[PDB]
């Protein structure tokens, strides 16, 4: 027997506990009697009433993975650091206001999860996490997050959603390895111009913060694939985002944005384009550049119009125009031959172009609240049989 569910029962038989789950068993105190297993690779004391824990946690050599989430844990005792084996420290879920200065000897750190704890700082002996890949400090308290942070070359996923963060230190340019930053929910104002310096990074979530513009070397970003800047300030977009080669989800809705940059259609790889609540009144001609979009979403902009290169979007499955002021379509938009829905809804469309019946594949097309003649759509209803007219 090497997997135990009871304590007592583990300590019979010392030296073949390989893996202890005491998981949602309301332990309130761990005995200081788990020092014996000297051969435990797992111990799990997820969702248990712990405050503290014995200072002979310390004696697990052996411990890889400390699975500690859900607790109540007020402090870590200095002997955590004696863990040389620990791979993997999770403790999401706690009441940690700090971190002790000893979690820089775990050298073999590949995973720390602090999230949802009362933390304001760490130590700045973090920067001996060499080996960290993984580091989630989501739903804390930092105001600031410290320099040292930047430090971490080995890593490759970063939380620090849900802080009161204003700005990011100019160090975090240094994390050469990162490919995922999460940022939602913080207060930023603004970005570092060594955001760029992150060549590496994949995936950047900047959702529900204050930015009102983004720097240039945001377009340095190579690997880039998804920008999520949801409910932010943005009234502009500056053209080094047309640099964003690998660029396939730009997310934008809730922003201010009055127009595009030309530069948009240099994004290569983009499939979908969320431009939803912002304030638009015009679309560049370069948006029939993105031969790769699949999805675009305009509702509640303050379109007049389209450009006729709208037709140019090969591979456009999902057309969005809810809320905006269209007067007509371009005849041009008979050339999306892979369009399946088209949301036209609340605009000021008084006819169609002849060309909408080249849609053979639109499923859904919608059109209430447009001054568009019952006849006319009678008639479309059975040039697109395939099709279900919301009217
Ligand atoms: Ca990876
Ligand atoms: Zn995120
Ligand atoms: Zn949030
Ligand atoms: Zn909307
Ligand atoms: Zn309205
Ligand atoms: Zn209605």
């Amino acid at each position: 027997q090497t997997y135990y569910r009871n304590i007592t029962e583990a300590l019979k038989n010392p030296q073949n506990v390989r893996i202890l789950n005491l998981s949602g068993s309301k332990l309130t105190t761990l005995p200081g009697e788990i020092g014996k297993l000297q051969n435990l690779q797992l111990l799990n004391l997820d969702d248990n009433q712990l405050i503290a824990l014995p200072k002979e946690i310390g004696k697990l050599q052996n411990l890889q993975q400390l699975h500690l989430s859900k607790n109540q844990l007020m402090a870590l005792p200095e002997e955590i650091g004696q863990l040389q084996n620990l791979q993997k420290l999770k403790l999401y879920e706690n009441q940690l206001t700090a971190i002790p200065k000893e979690i820089g000897q775990l050298q073999n750190l590949q995973e720390l999860n602090l999230a949802h704890n009362q933390l304001a700082t760490l130590p700045e002996d973090i920067e001996q996490l060499q080996r960290l890949q993984t580091l989630y400090l989501g739903h804390n308290q930092f105001n600031s997050i410290l320099k040292e942070i930047g430090q971490l070359q080995n890593l490759e996923s970063l939380g620090l959603d849900h802080n009161q963060l204003n700005v990011l230190p100019k160090e975090i340019g240094q994390l050469r390895n990162l490919e995922s930053l999460g940022l939602d929910h913080n207060q930023l104002n603004v970005l570092p111009k060594e955001i760029g310096q992150l060549q590496n990074l994949q995936i950047l979530h900047l959702r529900n913060n204050q930015l009102t513009t983004l720097p240039k070397e945001i377009g340095q970003l190579q690997n880039l694939q998804k920008l999520l800047l949801n409910k932010n300030k943005l009234t502009t977009l500056p053209k080094e985002i047309g640099q964003l080669q690998n660029l396939q989800k730009l997310k934008l809705y809730e922003n201010q944005l009055t127009t595009l940059p030309k530069e948009i259609g240099q994004l290569q790889n983009l499939q979908e384009l969320d431009l939803d609540g912002n304030q638009l009144t015009t679309l560049p001609e370069n948006i029939g550049q993105l031969q790769r979009l699949q999805t675009l979403y305009l509702g509640n902009n303050q379109l007049n119009f389209l450009p006729k290169e709208i037709g140019q979007l090969r591979n456009l499955e999902s057309l969005d125009l809810e809320h905006n002021q269209l007067n007509a379509l371009p005849k041009e938009i008979g050339k999306l031959q892979k369009l399946q829905t088209l949301n036209l809804k609340y605009n000021q469309l008084a006819t169609l172009p002849e060309e909408i019946k080249q849609l053979k594949n639109l499923k859904k097309l919608y059109l209430h609240n447009n001054p568009l003649p019952s006849e006319k759509i009678a008639r479309i209803r059975k040039l697109l049989p395939q099709c279900i007219i919301y009217f």
